[PDB]
């Protein structure tokens, strides 16, 4: 009855040998050398499960010499099978759910969470990365949000081009649209913030921090003054050649023991905060859907703190299903695979295959 990714197949997907893999309930551990394509399997899974990608360019996902790629996820929730497919090519990501052309919205239970070895950049990196964290999560929570955000981004782009091209007389043509969409986006973010703050605070504590982690939003405007602010900062926007009002300008502020984490958190504290953000993402999806997202744990061996590494492995064992990669096998997994040159092959684990041996 839990959801499960029962199989993943790819063809022409960057750094993956074409083929299929069948995954059991519980943890599938995958080990191999740096460069064997482990992260790309997780990326492909995340794409099939959520319709999202880290790639700045879709062509980056397609094997050299090929012009299209294909990913297929088989999902089993109870006795119900579902099929999620993604076709890639020509800058385009085409989804299908159960054989029918689909929008992102027809994808179900907050499909996956992908914990990534670069996640400390959420703490120490630029505002754009924290907007991407929030936008990604909120788009998984709500189809409407994803559509609004997409339309908003394109509309801001037109406004900014009007400014930069010296067509400032024409700059306000879409301000009604930006008001409406910008307000909805800001409000969705405020709604989620209440729970994300609580969830990240708890995860940070459970990870052993004795400092309080708090999330707040740094906002360019408010719903109540958005229209006034938008229009009222014209002189500034003419000077800058850019739009200075709206959620594309905002940030998720991370405060740890009353100081800005970006500037005062140690490297270890930063790793803990970043993991707390992923745990809060997981739990917020779980609370919304009463359905556990598939956990994609990318390079657990890159976590060099024993306790925090063990937390990741325990979390993976705790959920109905996780796919865990690293340079060595995750102990106790339902299935273990070795990654070589983008090909995944089972290996024996005598500790987990001792049933029916007598």
């Amino acid at each position: 009855g839990d959801v499960r990714l029962s199989a993943l197949s790819t063809l022409n997907y960057r750094n993956l040998a074409p083929g299929t893999l069948n995954f059991p309930e519980g943890v599938t551990g995958i080990y191999g050398e740096n460069g064997a394509g482990k992260t790309n399997l997780l990326e492909a899974a995340y794409l099939a499960l959520t319709g999202q990608t880290d790639a700045p360019r879709i062509e980056q996902l397609i094997q050299a010499g090929e012009t299209e790629a294909y990913v297929r996820a088989d999902l089993q929730q109870g006795g119900s099978l579902s099929i999620q497919e993604v076709g890639l090519g020509r800058g385009r990501r085409q989804l299908k759910v159960d054989g029918v052309r689909a929008r992102t919205g027809d994808l179900p239970r907050g499909g996956a969470v992908w914990i990534r070895p670069e996640d400390s950049e959420l703490v120490f990196g630029p505002p754009s990365g924290r907007r991407a964290y929030l936008d990604s999560l909120l788009s998984r929570l709500s189809a409407r949000y994803g559509e609004q955000l997409s339309r908003y981004e394109r509309t801001v782009s037109q406004r900014n081009a009007a400014l930069r091209g010296g067509e400032e007389w024409a700059m306000h043509v879409w301000d009604d649209v930006l008001l409406k969409l910008g307000t909805e986006i800001m409000l969705f973010r405020r709604r989620a913030l209440t729970r994300l703050d609580e969830l990240a605070r708890e995860a940070n504590a459970q990870l052993g921090s004795r400092k309080t982690l708090a999330l707040t939003l740094t906002e360019s405007t408010s719903p109540e003054t958005y229209a006034a602010d938008l229009r009222g900062r014209r002189a500034e926007e003419l000077a800058r050649g850019s739009t200075v009002t709206g959620p594309h300008r905002d940030d998720l502020l991370l405060t740890l023991g009353d100081f800005p984490a970006s500037d005062y958190a140690s490297r270890g504290e930063g790793r803990t905060v970043a993991l707390a953000l992923r745990r809060a993402e997981l739990e917020l999806l779980r609370e919304k859907f009463g359905e556990d997202p598939v956990l994609l744990l990318d390079d657990f061996t890159a976590e060099l703190d024993p306790h925090r590494r063990q937390y990741l492995l325990d979390l993976a064992a705790s959920v109905p299903q996780a796919i865990v990669t690293g340079t060595e096998l995750a102990p106790g997994a339902a299935l273990t695979l070795r990654a070589q040159a983008g090909r995944f092959t089972p290996v024996a684990d005598e500790e987990m295959q001792a049933e029916g041996t007598a």
